[PDB]
């Protein structure tokens, strides 16, 4: 099929930069300001490995450790894409929490999890380390990565990945 539709959640703990990341991905720049999201959606095209994909993109409001997993994000979502910043410590003890609860009401499911540490770029200002950040993804058997909303490769890397991880469930 000359093209297949996915739908992707972006999770994780407010200002991480899910939607810098994004929009870094879908409109190609950086946007420097603070504006937190309600929910987003782009619809963008992307090839991964000569498959171009309709890739519906749920650019979701942060979540904390006691904010309530939504529902509609638990069901028809063909994979997850759960970030953090490397330069907060909490954000990343935050992903733990929404990822356990992703998996209760995601139910017995294969569903293709992906954890991707943002702001890379802050050097000055990193409080985790890459080691630390995989150890984590191991122990979920998903995919880990680390970006900046500024560095555009980093962001196609992140969409394409999660893509990569799906059609391997598929198959
Ligand atoms: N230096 C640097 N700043 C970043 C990076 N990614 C995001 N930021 C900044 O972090 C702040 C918040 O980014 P957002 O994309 O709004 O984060 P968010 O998770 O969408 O925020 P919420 O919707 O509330 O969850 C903004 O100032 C972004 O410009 C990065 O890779 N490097
Ligand atoms: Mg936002």
């Amino acid at each position: 099929p000359q093209s297949k539709s996915r739908k992707i959640a972006i999770l994780g703990y407010r200002s991480v930069g899910k939607s810098s990341l994004t929009i870094q991905f879908v409109e190609g720049q950086f946007v420097d300001s603070y504006d937190p999201t309600i929910e987003n959606t782009f619809t963008k095209l992307i090839t991964v490995n000569g498959q171009e994909y309709h890739l519906q993109l749920v650019d979701t409001a942060g979540q904390d450790e006691y904010s309530i997993f939504p529902q509609t994000y638990s069901i028809d979502i063909n994979g997850y894409i759960l970030v953090y910043s490397v330069t907060s410590i909490k954000s990343f003890e935050v992903i733990k929490v929404i990822h356990g609860k992703l998996l209760d009401m995601v139910g017995k499911v294969q569903i293709p999890i992906m954890l991707v540490g943002n702001k890379k770029d802050l050097h000055m200002e990193r409080v985790i380390s890459y080691e630390e950040g995989k150890a984590l993804a191991e122990s979920w058997n998903a995919a880990f990565l680390e970006s900046s909303a500024k560095e555009n490769q980093t962001a196609v890397d992140v969409f394409r990945r999660i893509i990569l991880e799906a059609e391997k469930l598929e198959h």
